[PDB]
């Protein structure tokens, strides 16, 4: 490290015939199994994900397994605006139109290429494909429901068992509102400072949405929630790990601090903050673009912008992966569940 | 959640003749388009190929690692020729007389891609990502996959935090029909007190000598102390069980353990578990052919006494561990594509 910025990034354009294959596929897909969500989907994944075209199977497989560019981004599926429907004002609401599915399908056979999709109880109902949109009363939020600039983070940077790949799936943005990313392995930072990012000096805590639920949660359930007791008592941990010649990344600006009376830990952190900064890079969704991110090394964004509620609005479909659902066991109600209570 | 059914633990599946005659022709195919078991231009393509299997197996493959109901799958029915895979080899150094035992490897990596990433180790046989277990003279009496002694049940390399999810033995020679016996942590009966006990880090888990040996060699020649040395000289205190507690997962490998010294409740919930695991042991004969799937985080598995002859007759196997996630490891291997670790 660092890496050269043109490696970040790598691009993946579907021609014709592939888009066409995937449209029928995930058409006829949902049309079988029902929902994109569907058991007899889940329990088939892997069989019904290797119909895909095989040149995005490859270009999946291959960018998680030897880990190149930091982000995939494959454009070209087939997106109509108008058979889409007009964007839904929440999440809980469901569309007017049927025809999001269809590409929350493709979502869900892209996470087999890349490891096991799963969801959270505290987040979106425990749903297994989010909705990415604008939500009235939380404009302010730092969250994908707000429109003021969301400050760039690992997704669910406070857990553990945080996802190892986000995936995200412009359906809908007219006015071409920028996804920031910026990788870990293009920062340049000192040898002092990786050692104190790389000791577990600092608290990083869960985001507004995840306590929001959690706190109701812990009311319908009798016990605490393990969300809550994060909030509360996060553990220390460290912000580069992995192997320290090129380490991964755990970082939530937002939502995160140094230990107190620690001034070695605020300045190494304030100098990573600075390099992710320095090193931010516009990935704009348009309609059919999917965006690929590793988690573990890679922090993103979304710029600020003006929502109008009217159908019109900025809608992105998101999964995320975890390369081993087994590590959160503890944290789930059965084996096979996918969703982290 | 627990105890549960013996009848619970193992799960058969027998392939018919026109999925034994498929696997044969897919995995010759393989081996010569590919050059070998462990290819490299394989291994970057190996699910898309893996996927060419017949999709029953792939079926039970993934529902195996999905369901976590049964903890052993056996899949009988792969053509093994007794004949054109030549005798077996008196140690994994020793190149086979035949190459046919290569397609049996195939057969076994593609397995894999349905249960996770496919490793290895430096430390055992060479970094190879297939394993030959059989009966090698010098070593009849060492706790190995090549002793003939009664090989004792354990976790596959419980000692490491990075031990494999999944053991796959396949079958290729068993003449005298020495069974392989399996216990499953499902269907232990155990106190609350015990489970308590085995749950907190009150246990030391240290390499077996097969490792040690290759290890010390790797620290001389890379100028530093290898992880596994450091492992063996101070072990970090651990849990037995782990996981959810209700249906918790299982680590443990008598005889490379110790409880912590001066604590006889560690020392007496260990016996128990022990002795539970030891009646519950069950015989699995693999013959030719046969595929025993091990869930390492559920199931402890071990190998009855024989009498090798080193004639070129004797009980040979081939193995492979895989993991879930290659990515933990990242840190004990050269790089983050890089299978083998340090
Ligand atoms: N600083 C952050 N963690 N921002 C992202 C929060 C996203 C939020 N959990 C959601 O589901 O929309
Ligand atoms: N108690 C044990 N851990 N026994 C198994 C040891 C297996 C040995 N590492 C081999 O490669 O053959
Ligand atoms: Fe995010
Ligand atoms: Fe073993």
């Amino acid at each position: 490290v660092p890496r050269g910025s043109h490696m970040m990034i790598r691009y993946v354009d579907l021609d014709a015939a592939e888009g066409a294959a995937l449209d029928e596929l995930t058409r006829s897909v949902l049309r079988d199994h029902g929902a994109s969500s569907s058991p007899s989907l889940l329990d088939d994944l892997s069989l019904v994900a290797h119909r895909m075209p095989p040149r995005l199977i490859r270009e999946l497989r291959r960018f998680r397994t030897a880990e190149e560019a930091s982000c995939l981004v494959v454009r070209g599926l087939p997106v109509d605006d108008r058979r889409l429907g007009p964007t839904p004002l929440d999440w809980r609401e469901p569309p007017r139109e049927p025809e999001s599915e269809v590409h929350e399908v493709f979502l869900t056979l892209a996470t087999a290429h890349l490891g096991d999709i799963f969801g959270w109880s505290t987040l979106q109902n425990g749903r297994l494909v989010h909705d990415v949109l604008p939500v009235p009363s939380h404009e302010n939020d730092q969250s994908g429901h707000g429109t003021v600039e969301l400050a760039w983070h690992t997704e669910d940077g406070f857990h553990p068992y945080r996802c190892d790949y986000l995936l995200l799936l412009g359906l809908r943005n007219h006015d071409a509102v920028p996804t920031g990313v910026a990788g870990v392995d293009q920062v340049v930072l000192s040898d002092e400072h990786r050692e104190v990012l790389s000791q577990p000096r600092f608290l990083i805590r869960p985001d507004t949405e995840h306590l929001r639920h959690a706190r109701t949660l812990a009311a319908d359930r009798g016990s605490p929630h393990a969300v809550q007791l994060m909030q509360d008592e996060p553990e220390p941990c460290a912000v580069l790990f992995g192997h320290p010649d090129r380490p991964y990344l755990r970082i939530d600006p937002a939502f995160m601090s140094p230990l107190p009376g620690d001034p070695e830990a605020a300045a190494a952190l304030e100098a990573l903050t600075a390099e992710l900064q320095r090193n931010l890079t516009d990935v704009v969704l348009s309609p059919g673009d999917l965006l690929v991110i590793d988690n573990y090394r890679v922090v993103h964004g979304r710029a600020a912008f003006k929502a109008r509620f009217d159908g019109t609005d900025r809608w992105l479909k998101k999964a995320v992966v975890t390369r081993d659902l087994r590590k959160s066991r503890a944290h789930r109600k059965s084996a096979a569940e996918r969703v982290l209570l």
